DNA sequence: GGATACGGT
């Protein structure tokens, strides 16, 4: 069962459609910042007043950090791009050291949790409400 | 397992 990002809470597993806003690779993991243009009180409030950021929106509490480890990292690092639409299935949520929600994909070689992320074609109607909502904020 | 909304590798 799919949730809107407004609906997700810490320390569960969930699934959602989203757009990728920001990527960052490192030698430990791959990070996505993603949104479905719904608000969550535990999301970081992104400021439009920061000087010099490459972030162009959405602002306020509208996006979530996803940390991708191991096979998820290796698969996505050079594949998932800023602007892409994704569907993410059976991922874990937690709270960071400051009280903010984030999503995690741990390594799962034993294939216990059936986690996945894959690209979604821009034309898929599953993305329609994301698109409809994004019009509110541009 | 990383470590704060940047950095744009």
């Amino acid at each position: 069962s799919f949730s809107l990002l407004s609906q997700i809470t810490p320390h569960q597993r969930c699934s959602f459609y989203a757009q990728v806003i920001k990527t960052w690779y490192s030698d430990k993991n791959f990070t996505l910042y993603v949104t479905d243009y719904t608000e969550n009180e535990l999301f970081f409030p992104m400021s439009p007043y920061t000087s010099s950021s490459r972030w162009r929106g959405p602002f306020g509490r509208f996006s979530i950090r996803c940390i991708l480890w191991d096979e998820h990292d290796f698969y996505c690092r050079n594949y998932i791009k800023e602007g892409d639409y994704v569907v993410m299935k059976n991922v874990r949520t937690k709270i960071d050291h400051l009280g903010y929600l984030e999503c995690i994909l741990h390594g799962d070689s034993a294939k216990r949790y059936n986690m996945s992320i894959e690209k979604v074609d821009s034309e898929e109607p599953e993305l329609n409400e994301i698109k409809s909502r994004k019009r509110l904020y541009v």
